[PDB]
């Protein structure tokens, strides 16, 4: 069967895999094929076959494989002959892709004419041990082979070529005056072998004859030895044969005769009436006797007069006949003018993309005057024009312009203007015949008439069939390939010109222009327009581009709204109340549940139903739905309490929508318990639980004393069932939080204070200021006294004042805490007349010794003593930091491990990497959360580094590097003993630390490369210093971020460390002989060493947030389907309380990616591009790509359910009465086994 012939190299997991689909434009045998010219030889046989020369049969994956190293040998040939072909006319290019496709069929198929056979026989022979002989050395296996995989290798061959070719693929033009065009390779080799003999000497001929022209001496010797070789060539012959209409926007393909779009263009712009009707050479009718703009052309003068002519033509064509009184008439005619000479220009040059019945003819007609004329010099052509665009435009102008622009970004800025004229002129009525303060017969015509312009399915009449949405989604795909195109590519660097867009300087190219507005912060198609298009084009409304608007929702830029930018709430004239403004946030919504559901997430019919005690459908959907909210809700609140009347507004209402949603959960919660006990806890003993859990969800993990217990009764409970208390307070501290807003080991001092007795607090404030005396004020004197505030206010050896004032003996404490400031401040004053703390004073203390330090013979005393004081000052930080973080629920200078005392006794270090970590929001610079592999990189000897290149540069990049390459070493290391735990002895397990390895190397890309979201303590202060490291006081913008992209992608450091980490594997690897493992090689996950740019860090967080809620959904489901007294409890609440958290942070996120997902620099509220994501839902995202398995290198996510999350998030039966069971017997435990 054919199937069983035909083979994608795609399939291949990994070589000696998810990159050979749609990419293998760029591709068992480890020899690299290398052996070039064309026609050089004449003194064709030798070619590219290096890489079949040296083939190792022995490992090989099937024909798969075979036919990814013929790709190979096909790929490296193709463009070796792309760029080594003199022809200056590519119909001859093509012709050799395509001769050299033959050769490669002749070589597989073995009727090669001339160690090379013997491995293609065996690979054949091995082949048909995978159909067995029903397809002599496999003749006809061969046969069949090639005629299965003909067309893949030829769309291999001819990739790489010029976007403009004439006869391959690339511009495979009919030439009448998806399949391989040529078929070629079944004529008989000899026969393509005289042809490509014939073409090659009569092509130099016909360069011999130019170079040698028939108008001193020598006038024939090359003719004479022409003729000798074509004589001495007679073997061909008698020896080795007998040893054998006003046009509209076209937006579709070049269908022939008609016009439109080339391909890979098709469906991504759409052509301009003007382009269309654009005056050509070919289309320059003169007189009735066609003779003059037919014949040919001599020299350059003949080509600039035709195209100065048809310049002048189309300037003619392009001025109205009266320009309607020329007041209207003005800046457009110079614009469509500008627009054409632009099309002339770049199809001169021929990097046009839109096509036409004239415009193949006439391009592959230039290719060749371009040859004929400069035959002593692609860039040519574009010289030509730069050289020559003065007197077409100079032409044009009398019926330069900068258009050094991408054809696409002018097609797209035409026909937005297009569409922005249609806007004004149907905005222009709603406007002034309605407005938005006839109140409501008016209004709401002159609005519809706007929607169904806007929502028309044919495009109004721009758009030749789809509606301006659909078309604008086609826009944005096309922009965010140019862009991810010029990110990949890295030669495309500004020229040496010894940011304002400049000609050479700037570098001149589609890809380096595209750099370019990477550079600006241009990377999606709206920023783009909003910099182009001039301002108010669109109508009296200020409807900016870069703001976007809203069963389906659509979420567009503002100028393709159903309704104009402000006017969306006067479209029928509705009450402007507060309440749909500040929808500019929560989600929720008598024997009847008054149910608060998800925006999306129903009533879920419960169809598992048994024995139940007295739970129904209802009671357990409600339950469920209560946990949710009382989990997000709870949430909400917290993280709100931490223009602005507007802010404040919004947010009174939001918790009036709190407070009425809080009482219908109330009487919900009230019916429940009494429809679950009458025939139970309640909300007092439920929200109880709901909070105390989180304790053991958080630092416990799963279920089983004095600074946290008394933080739990404190938190939530007061020592009892208070559920309903715990949660008012909370509503009433948001309430009034932006009522108020808008309203608006101890130190030595404590020793010695103003207690003579036994200006009463006043001589202090005055011996304070002279002892920090030794804007009027030394460093930190404020600090002192406020501490000198805090322990005189907590006042009111040392213990025998304090009982003695407390015998003498809180408002009046008060009183005299106002009374002793106002002391204070008159202390002050009387002053000018005449004229935690332990971290300070550690940390000042610490630069001094820095400074002693590099003051300096005899460094070993210094640095002793700074180590024995590190030592000392450790048992005082040993009782510092849990005060002030187990109280209250750096690092590198007292770590306690062993290993830092061996190596490092400056205050690797890594170690195993604990999987108690989660996700939290911690250190961003919001509603994005970290993963713990970012939480658990390893920075602790970037610290020392950096400390000790102060005021030092040339170790900056010399010495941190070296430090990237242990710590990447020792991350790789870790990480792999890690995750080849989490599955002994299994594939996946090394492919998700693949993964994860791949992740943490982004990461440390990322914290050298723009902004970290992450600023994390370490990489914090390693950015504020290496931020200052490529500092020249200039910037903070190019000098500062640019200088460090181009440190990590241009320094003799990305492959270095990434070689880090495959070394730090290799390390595992060969210390898993206590595994007692097979460690004969490493995972060729891993292999790869140029691994693929990196993705912005939410998106990736996003994917391993996937990838881990997948796995562990997977998990848990199983576990509580397998038990599903004890053995199922536990799975039931661990699904509920790992699913609740998870739920809002797929909530977070997903809000997140709604306000970036189609942003960019100049839109993101952060300077990072998103605009290579292109989903409308965080949904649609993860659904096409964490589908499939994982690989190692791509994919990071594996799903069973994809398109149900939200759904997932929200929600079988049995569980709610296993979990109130648990609830019951943990509220007994907390209740009155941990009272006291």
């Amino acid at each position: 069967i054919d199937q069983s012939l035909k083979a994608d190299p795609s399939e291949v997991q990994y070589y000696g895999g998810y990159y050979l689909r749609k990419n293998i434009c760029k591709i068992g045998t480890n020899d690299p094929c290398d052996r070039p010219p064309y026609g050089d030889n004449d003194q064709r046989q030798r070619m590219c076959i290096n890489n079949l020369e040296k083939l190792n049969v022995d490992k090989i994956r099937d024909k798969h494989a075979f036919l990814a190293d013929v790709l190979l040998t096909a790929r490296n040939e193709g463009e070796r002959i792309v760029q080594n072909h003199p022809d200056t006319n590519s119909s001859n290019v093509c012709n050799a892709l395509e001769r050299s496709f033959a050769d490669i069929a002749d070589i597989i198929r073995g009727t090669d004419l001339w160690n090379l056979e013997q491995n293609l026989k065996q690979m054949f022979a091995k082949i048909r041990e995978n159909k067995v002989l029903q397809d002599q050395n496999y003749r006809k296996l061969r046969e069949d082979w090639w005629n299965a995989n003909r067309q893949k290798v030829w769309e291999v061959i001819t990739c790489g070529a010029r976007s403009n070719d004439l006869l391959i693929k690339r511009g495979w033009r009919t030439s009448g005056k998806e399949k391989v065009p040529t078929k070629l390779d079944y004529v008989p080799q000899f026969l393509r072998w005289l042809t490509e003999w014939i073409e090659d000497f009569y092509r130099e001929k016909q360069n011999l004859i130019d170079d040698m022209e028939r108008h001193t001496s020598y006038c024939s010797t090359c003719k004479d030895k022409c003729k000798k070789y074509c004589e001495c060539v007679k073997k061909w012959k008698s020896e080795w044969e007998n040893q054998k209409n006003n046009k509209n926007w076209i937006w579709k393909k070049s269908s022939g005769k008609e016009g439109g779009l080339q391909k890979e263009y098709a469906n991504t712009i759409g052509l301009p009436p003007r382009t269309q009707s654009l005056c050509l050479v070919v289309c320059l009718d003169e007189k009735g006797k066609k003779t003059q703009e037919l014949k040919n052309i001599r020299t350059n003068s003949e080509l600039l007069k035709e195209w100065i002519i048809a310049a002048f033509h189309e300037g003619k064509n392009l001025k109205p006949s009266h320009e309607k009184k020329n007041d209207d008439n003005g800046k457009k005619l110079c614009k469509a003018l500008e627009y054409s000479f632009a099309d002339y220009g770049d199809l001169i040059k021929g990097t046009s993309i839109w096509d036409n019945e004239y415009t193949k003819d006439l391009e592959l007609n230039l290719q060749k005057i371009f040859g004929k004329l400069f035959r002593k010099y692609d860039e040519l052509r574009e010289s030509w024009w730069n050289t020559n665009k003065k007197y077409i435009w100079l032409a044009m102008k009398h019926g330069p312009t900068i258009d050094l622009i991408p054809q696409y970004l002018r097609f797209l800025q035409e026909w937005v203007e297009h569409f922005c004229k249609q806007r004004q002129e149907k905005v222009k009525p709603v406007i002034e015949n309605c407005k938005s303060c006839e109140c409501k017969t008016e209004c709401k015509n002159k609005c519809e008439v706007y929607k169904k312009f806007i929502e028309d399915c044919k495009g109004g009449d721009g758009t030749a069939g789809s509606s301006w949405v659909k078309r604008w989604d086609q826009i944005y795909k096309r922009y965010s390939k140019y862009i991810e195109d010029a990110k990949r590519n890295r030669k495309a660097g500004t020229k040496n010109c010894g940011n304002a867009a400049e000609n050479k300087c700037v570098q001149s190219d589609i890809d380096s222009f595209f750099k370019h507005l990477i550079d600006i912060g241009l990377t999606t198609p709206s920023s783009y327009l909003s910099i182009v298009l001039d301002d108010n084009i669109c109508g009296a409304d200020k409807a900016p581009w870069t703001t976007y608007t809203t069963a389906v929702v659509v979420n567009v830029p503002s100028p393709l709204g159903n309704t104009p930018h402000g006017y969306k709430y006067a479209c029928q004239c509705k009450i402007p109340t507060n309440e749909e403004t500040c929808d500019d946030m929560n989600q929720w919504s008598n024997d009847n549940y008054e149910l608060c559901k998800y925006n999306g997430v129903d009533v879920k019919p419960t169809t598992v139903r048994s024995n139940s005690s007295k739970l129904d459908d209802k009671d357990v959907t409600f339950f469920n739905l209560f946990e949710q909210w009382n989990k997000e809700i709870q949430y909400q609140i917290e993280q709100y309490m931490t223009n602005c009347k507007e802010k404040c507004k919004c947010y009174s209402l939001w918790i009036e929508k709190i407070n009425d949603q809080w009482d219908k959960q109330k009487d919900n919660y009230n019916k429940f318990q009494r429809k679950q006990i009458y025939d139970v806890v309640s909300l007092s003993n439920f929200l109880f639980f709901s909070c105390w859990e989180e304790y053991i969800q958080k630092y416990f993990n799963g279920d089983w004393g004095s600074d946290t217990f008394e933080f739990l009764i404190k938190k939530c409970g007061n020592d009892s069932g208070d559920g309903e208390t715990i949660f008012s307070e909370k509503l009433n501290n948001a309430e009034k939080k932006c009522k108020e807003n808008e309203s608006t080991c101890i130190p030595p001092r404590t020793q010695n204070l103003c207690v003579g007795e036994l200006n009463a607090i006043q001589k202090e404030t005055e011996l304070l200021y002279e002892y920090h005396d030794k804007n009027g004020l030394p460093k930190g004197f404020c600090h002192a006294v406020q501490r000198s505030f805090i322990d005189y206010k907590n006042m009111i050896y040392i213990g025998k004042l304090q009982e003695d004032i407390k015998k003498i003996i809180n408002a009046w404490w008060k009183g005299i805490e106002g009374e002793m400031w106002d002391a204070v401040r008159c202390a002050i004053t009387k002053i000018n007349k005449k004229q935690k703390e332990w971290s300070e004073q550690f940390c000042i203390e610490r630069l001094q010794y820095e400074k002693n330090i590099r003051d300096a013979g005899d460094c070993k005393r210094k640095c002793e003593e700074y180590k024995k004081y590190i030592s000392e000052k450790k048992q005082e930080w040993d009782k510092q930091k849990t005060k002030y973080e187990n109280k209250y629920v750096f690092d590198f200078i007292f770590n306690d491990n062993i290993e830092y005392k061996t190596y490092y006794p400056y205050g690797s270090l890594c170690h195993e990497k604990g999987n108690d970590r989660t996700w939290s929001k911690k250190y961003i610079k919001e509603g994005v959360y970290v993963p713990p592999r970012r939480q658990q990189l390893c920075l602790y000897e970037l610290f020392p580094i950096i400390i000790k290149n102060k005021n030092d540069i040339t170790n900056a990049k010399k010495e941190l590097l070296e430090t990237l390459q242990i710590v990447a070493e020792r991350e790789a290391y870790y990480l792999w003993k890690q995750y080849h735990a989490h599955n002994d002895t299994t594939y996946l397990a090394h492919k998700k630390a693949c993964c994860a390895i791949r992740g943490s190397f982004y990461d440390l890309e990322d914290i050298i490369k723009g902004n970290d979201l992450v600023h994390d303590e370490y990489t914090k202060y390693i950015d504020s210093k290496l931020n200052e490291i490529f500092d020249s006081s200039n910037k903070n913008d190019i000098e500062t971020k640019r200088a460090r992209t181009d440190w990590w992608e241009n320094e003799a450091i990305r492959q270095l460390v990434w070689d880090a980490m495959q070394s730090g594997v290799r390390k595992a690897i060969d210390e898993e002989k206590e595994k007692k493992k097979p460690n004969e090689n490493f995972p060729p996950c891993m292999g790869v060493q140029h691994i693929g740019i990196a993705k912005p860090q939410f998106i990736r967080w996003l994917e391993e947030w996937t990838n881990e809620f997948c796995e562990k959904y997977t998990k848990y489901f199983e576990d509580m389907k397998s038990n599903c007294n004890i053995e199922c409890k536990k799975a039931c609440a661990n699904y509920t309380n790992w699913l609740n958290p998870k739920r809002i942070e797929w909530n977070g996120m997903s809000n997140y990616y709604n306000k970036i997902y189609r942003k960019s620099n100049k839109e993101s509220e952060d300077g990072k591009d998103y605009s290579m994501i292109m989903e409308p839902t965080v949904i649609d995202y993860l659904n096409k790509r964490c589908n499939g398995e994982i690989n190692g290198n791509y994919i990071c996510c594996s799903c069973k359910n994809i398109g149900e999350n939200s759904t997932s998030g929200t929600v079988k039966m049995k569980c709610t009465e296993v979990y109130l069971e648990h609830v019951e017997e943990q509220l007994k435990e907390i209740d009155n086994a941990i009272k006291d």
